[PDB]
């Protein structure tokens, strides 16, 4: 009856039934076991906790986020991922439902494969379908047109589509955004002598990187200001007690993303990357990729875009054309509003891989 | 067959069964031969006399810790305080329970293998195992959380335990209170000119160290007040009827904990060794270690804390943490009751070390 | 005039001109003040013992070096210990030379400004310049490529390098070599019954880190014969006259540096941190890190690597690519013999910051 989307972010896991109102359950990619020798004997403890429990289980866990730079690691902690979502959260049997479940565009052959396969030989679902993530986010805004930037932890991507074919040949994927913001917070908070290398405390680090960052909308000029010695500290209070104030490295952080050369990396910037994915659909079309920019994903949440985004793009297409960037709040959860839509609606449901078809074909359906 | 708990003291050791009440039998580690000539001729008296009567027969002995700076220091006077304890105290033979032996956190390797080897071998035990005595202080009073204190005459440590683990990296032991603190006295009570040089006597020193004493809320300010005409004497009575007042040096004798400065040493106060060891645990657990901070053993009685102790870490921790220090009555036992909890309740039942497990490992087994 | 290279130890300040030998004055930095009441009074004792001195006169002092866990303590102490080094020691005056300082590769900013900015108004010095202890390891070996290692008590560091530019996204800071090595040591001393807790005698231990220590090439076979009567045991004998015999612990204090897990930290061993940073280097480079694998500092002079190091690599490292790590002698003054050919040579004799360039520009000329 009512179907299931899951989705298979590298956040922030995303968990509920197909549509109408928001994700019932949320929580980051963490299985994490015990470092410590035991000693009060309960014994009372797992072998493995996964989050929201193995966030609360800070420092005496040592946390594998088991996706890591848009593929996962090995399937043996994927299911333990798997078992958390399905029985602590959703409650429901998975030979209930047909499920939903999502990808990276453009992911590693044969990764969907074996997904496929491992995943219904292990739950023992009715049938399923694996959608695209950026895809899934020209829903959310109910757009037919139009190239979507989907930015979420640790894979990006730069998708053009037009009323309604994705054009094969323009698809450009980044392995960037977010964990590599994450890691460089990391390396220029060290630079004020606040030293985080556990991996419990790598969280906070994650933090503060949701909640006090904001970016400019001209880096050089906004940086000279900061040269005067005129406020820009917010004080942060940290879970021992300790008392922390950055001022700087708080819109530099996720500058950062805007020329990849301050990791020395040869990648274009966003800016360039949005540009050079228009520039490779053809030329009557262009005319309705402009004003049908469409940002997605967790990553864009700094209340410092699109407008910095809108000032670098202007000054890089022809003139007087009709560029505006469309960014609805709460992107983090577009690619799930996505989900809902399609796996609620008919004509696609009859369209799922289902169990007598999976078992005659076996896991060689990849078109 | 229900175990026995019998706690190897710094003090003052300890036998009672597990549960459910207090020990049994509690009196001074102490053996005490004859020094003067014999002369009234029954005859029949016993080569050595150990506790308590070892100390209603003070003044004709030559006192001998067998127990000092927390390890002990021959077989042949620890064979007979056992023997002694299981017979002439509880009535029973050692072979019909098992038995559960505690030590001193950080203790000298190989003594815990030549105590574990003599024991089977001379009171023929069918099971046992060794838990240390700060650890036990949990379970007294129900903690999850926090830093626990095993305190006697003369070794104290410094344990910080996260639910439900031990964490190697935190533990700290000072060789410091409290047969350094009646040492200390018996040399400021010389200043009074009332000079003490006896063994047997030296026993008289530690009962006006358990009665008389007390710390100040600061020092200084109770030491300007000291300065006064104002009376803080208290009159004690002697064994043979002689008359003490003692005031100043009163209050100052377990105020010498608080920065041993007093006795020339380095080692740093007790104040900064309970935040130094917090200081060596990871950073989200130190939130909860706040608030958790259990105090423990006997030589912590003094009337002034704990609220020295809270009032000196309210002023070096971190702003606006809350720190509520717990020292309960009971502390003197809060080992032995722990001990009891443990040894009644299962899962731990099937966790002695049993005597043909043994037989085939060898006094090798420690880990 | 020739320029002084005066090297800001992690230990252990080294200081000698500009080329071509050794280090005139090498001494653990160390400052000691008397800590017990004089009763001669002739009495001529200075208020701030630095080392040699400091460290003849052990036992009456309470020792406390500037540098801890790689950064300076507070400019009081450092700046007497600066005036003796350069004027008590070296004899010439700063006013006469261009001087070279050393740093750390990655370190708290702006504590290198407020460093050189100190020492300038402190000794007004003609003109100056900072260097990484890390790169100079290179000029030492005369090495065009590969990794660099300025392991010292207590700040261990890994910097990429290719002809002769540095990669900025490899470079690695472990904050685990050589001090926690002194505790981890004096920690597993005390498991074999003596101990160690006041400053003074904390020295004691690190030259025993010095001579006797080595690492093993199996350590599972090395456990093994350990715990068999096969002598491994040395006998050291000790300032008082006191004899100590050690054998498994011996070989234990360095492994630690292999496995954090040992101190339980989350963190991985050398072996991993030497990988961990060349696959965090460009593709087509990774060919020549690769046997130029340039070990260094002092903390790498135990006698049982780096034969160790390279059979750990070997076995992580893909099949069949040739693995050189070369280990020179002369390790302990790596640093300074690279130093000493950078400041000798043109074209950099015009390039040190100058004192008109300084007066003008302020603190903000680091960069
Ligand atoms: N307000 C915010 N500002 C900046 N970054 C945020 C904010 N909220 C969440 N994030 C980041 O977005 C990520 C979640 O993105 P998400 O849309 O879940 O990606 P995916 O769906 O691919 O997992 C988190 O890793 C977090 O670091
Ligand atoms: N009321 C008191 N005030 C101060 N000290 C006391 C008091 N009662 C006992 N003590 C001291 O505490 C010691 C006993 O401590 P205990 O908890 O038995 O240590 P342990 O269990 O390690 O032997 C005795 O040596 C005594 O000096
Ligand atoms: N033969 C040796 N074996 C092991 N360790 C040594 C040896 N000689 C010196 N050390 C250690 O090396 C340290 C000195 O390292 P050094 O190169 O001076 O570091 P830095 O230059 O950063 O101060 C000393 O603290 C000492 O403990
Ligand atoms: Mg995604
Ligand atoms: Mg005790
Ligand atoms: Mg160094």
């Amino acid at each position: 009856t009512t179907a299931l989307v899951c989705d298979n972010g590298s956040g922030l896991v995303k968990a509920g039934f197909a549509g109408d109102d928001a994700p019932r359950a949320v929580f980051p990619s963490i299985v994490g076991r015990p470092r410590h020798q035991g000693v009060m004997v309960g014994m009372g403890q797992k072998d493995s906790y996964v989050g929201d429990e193995a966030q609360s289980k800070r420092g005496i866990l040592t946390l594998k986020y088991p996706i890591e730079h848009g593929i996962i690691t090995n399937w043996d902690d994927m299911e333990k991922i798997w078992h958390h979502t399905f029985y602590n959260e959703l409650r429901v049997a998975p030979e209930e439902h047909p499920t939903l479940l999502t990808e990276a565009p453009l992911n590693p052959k044969a990764n969907r494969e074996k997904m496929t396969q491992i995943m219904f030989e292990t739950f023992n679902v009715p049938a399923m379908y694996v959608a695209i993530q950026a895809v899934l986010s020209l829903y959310a805004s109910g757009r037919t047109t139009g190239i979507v930037l989907d930015s979420g932890d640790g894979v990006t991507h730069n998708v053009p589509i037009y009323e309604g074919y994705a054009l094969p040949h323009a698809i450009m994927r980044l392995d960037l955004a977010g964990r590599d913001l994450t890691d460089y917070l990391m390396k220029i908070l060290t630079e004020r002598g606040y030293s985080f290398v556990t991996t419990a405390e790598r969280e906070i680090v994650r933090d503060i990187k949701e909640k006090l960052c904001y970016v400019a909308l001209d880096f050089e000029n906004e940086m000279a200001t900061a040269a005067s010695s005129s406020s820009l500290e917010k004080s942060y209070e940290l879970p021992d007690g300790q008392v922390i104030t950055i001022g700087n490295e708080r819109f530099r952080c996720p500058e950062t993303l805007f020329q990849p050369s301050f990791i020395g990396m040869e990648s274009a910037g966003i800016h360039e990357t949005t540009y050079n994915s228009i520039m490779k659909c053809d030329i009557d079309i262009r005319k309705d990729l402009y004003a049908n920019n469409v940002m997605s994903g967790g990553t864009t949440m700094y209340p410092g875009i699109a407008d910095r985004m809108q000032k670098e793009i202007t000054a890089l297409a022809p003139s007087t054309m009709k560029i505006k960037i469309i960014a609805p709040p709460e992107r983090k959860y577009s690619v799930w509003i996505g989900g809902s839509i399609l796996a609620s609606l008919s004509t696609f449901q009859q369209m799922w891989i289902t169990k007598q078809e999976y078992d005659e074909a076996g896991p060689s359906i990849v078109h």
